[PDB]
């Protein structure tokens, strides 16, 4: 069936762990490292090829790099304009969006697209407040991002971009102060789990209504976690490891709507944070 990837993570350094995990069995696999360490970086899919994108490796890194499930093998691409650590990531139309993120203390608030026809980046729009340890999420062609820190302060704040337009508009604030939060999109809701307010890692959950263009809790997750993975596969929410304070977790809890409950499901082959994460 379809898997969960979870590409390069910190546990005490940068690794380059690319595992895969199977919902329908419970099995992790093991496929082949990433050629540089890195943590602080996003996943996406496109077209069924899985990309690393930015992050900092073993210093902040520009790179982007496209996984083949089906040859097993890393694949160089362009370079972003800049390096991104701390970076959100969407898709629209197949195209990469790049969100934000950090070159040592220059705090982003630009965006490029990424074109996989023809390994190219172009900058877009910049963003209305910098933000590194973003998270991003794609919902009716609209790309939003959620949170993060500005270089001084830590964000509730949230922003959407209009591809059509190019141009950003805030909307409505979060109920609370989230960076390295976990955010997507489900059942045409934003979510945006856990994170870190500036004195704790957080295990509330709020989702936005676009209609009521309102952010209302629900129910927290189990593991308090910021610098977490997030998917979304088969109609429920994944969050994988992060970091609660004290530990890396190794803990995979799931989200679903309809029972409005966390569930633990499995458990990384090793405890990490700052994973990219994404499904196909
Ligand atoms: C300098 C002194 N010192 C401090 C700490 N320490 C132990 C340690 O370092 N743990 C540790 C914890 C995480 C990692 S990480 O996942 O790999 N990584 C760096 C990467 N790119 O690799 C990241 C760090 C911070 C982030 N956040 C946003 C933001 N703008 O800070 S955050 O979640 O909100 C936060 C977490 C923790 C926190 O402290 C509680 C405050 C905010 C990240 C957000 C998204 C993605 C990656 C993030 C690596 C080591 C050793 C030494």
């Amino acid at each position: 069936g379809r898997l969960i990837y979870t590409a390069g993570g910190y546990f005490r350094q940068s690794l380059s762990y690319l595992e895969a995990y199977n919902p329908s069995d419970g099995t992790w696999l093991r496929l082949a490292d990433l050629q540089v360490p890195r943590s602080g970086l996003a996943g996406c899919v496109v077209g069924g090829l899985l990309y690393a994108v930015g992050g900092r490796n073993n210093t902040d890194s520009s790179a982007l790099d496209c996984y083949n499930p089906m040859t097993n093998q890393w694949s160089p691409c362009a370079p972003m304009s800049v390096p991104r650590n701390r970076i959100g990531v969407g898709v629209i139309d197949g195209h990469i969006y790049a969100v934000g993120g950090s070159h040592g203390c220059i705090h982003h608030n630009s965006v490029e697209r990424y074109e996989p026809e023809r390994d190219e980046w172009h900058l877009v729009a910049p963003m209305l407040t910098r933000r590194i340890g973003v998270g991003v999420a794609v919902l009716n062609r609209l790309l939003y991002a959620v949170g993060g820190f500005d270089g001084t302060n830590r964000l509730n704040s949230a922003e959407c971009y209009y591809p059509e337009r190019n141009e950003w508009r805030m909307i409505t604030a979060m109920n609370t102060i989230r960076s390295g939060a976990g955010v997507c999109v489900l059942h045409n809701c934003i979510y945006a789990a856990g994170g870190y307010d500036g004195q704790d890692q957080l295990n509330s959950v709020e989702r936005y209504d676009v209609e009521t263009e309102t952010w209302t809790f629900v129910a927290p997750m189990k593991h308090r976690r910021s610098a977490l993975g997030i998917t979304v596969h088969q109609g429920r929410i994944y969050v994988l490891g992060g970091y609660d304070g004290h530990t890396f977790l190794d803990s995979v809890e799931c989200y679903d709507p309809d029972t409005d409950t966390w569930s633990e499901v499995t458990r990384m082959t090793s405890g990490r944070s700052g994973v990219g994460v994404a499904v196909t």
